[PDB]
């Protein structure tokens, strides 16, 4: 089982108009969440979305602002957001330096998921 | 409820040698696991502890070296570092920059909380 997954800033994966890295797959690990590492780039926008599916997002580095619903929240360094249900999201970067922020998401389904596989 | 939860990093508590800010309480959210904002100070080192919780940290800022059952994993920005399950486990930050990691830590107790409350809810 591996401890530690060093992370490879070439390897990352474009997906919701952000480019990511997904803590799963991960042998080894059981949790009752998903989980990204995402980054917006300089002078964009992520794609919008609404979800039956908890999820918060932890602010690492740069500034963004947040659009949910129709409010919008200036975020920076360690700022914490939980996404209602039902609600649209995405992030805006208008700043020359890439936004960073980790999302954690999980519902009934990734939780039973996790003490099905504890059982097994 | 709220939505947002703007750092103030003057009110982190100072626990385990490391000055940290906890996700719960938030009233509204139900999660299956807990967590933090760790910060390991310029020269310090947090205090070594093990537990039977699964835990990840996810590295955000800064060098340093977790210790786990001795053997020395350094990390940056970007790594992740599964804790296993009692585990000896502490923090080392010998330079001169704050070392930030969030933590997160779950168990059974935990994820059938969290199913308890939608169903309460
Ligand atoms: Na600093
Ligand atoms: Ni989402
Ligand atoms: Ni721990």
């Amino acid at each position: 089982m591996n401890i530690i997954r060093k992370m490879d800033w070439d390897s990352m994966v474009h997906e919701y108009d952000l480019d990511g890295s997904r803590l799963l797959p991960w042998e080894g690990l059981n949790t009752p969440f998903g989980g990204a590492w995402c980054i917006v780039r300089p002078e964009t926008k992520s794609f919008r979305h609404s979800h039956n599916e908890y999820e918060l997002f932890i602010v690492i580095q740069g500034n963004a602002i947040i659009r949910i619903n129709d409010e919008d929240f200036p975020v920076t360094k360690g700022d914490l957001i939980i996404i209602p249900l039902d609600s649209e999201h995405h992030v805006i970067n208008n700043n020359q330096e890439d936004f960073h922020f980790y999302t954690i998401w999980w519902d009934k389904e990734s939780t039973l998921n996790f003490l099905t596989r504890l059982e097994q």
